């Protein structure tokens, strides 16, 4: 099931990644 409810989590907030950096 979107494995443990990550999946987008870890893929949004690391590529948000603050403005690129």
């Amino acid at each position: 099931c979107s494995a443990s409810s990550l999946l987008d989590k870890e893929a949004v907030y690391f590529c948000h990644l603050d403005i690129i950096w």
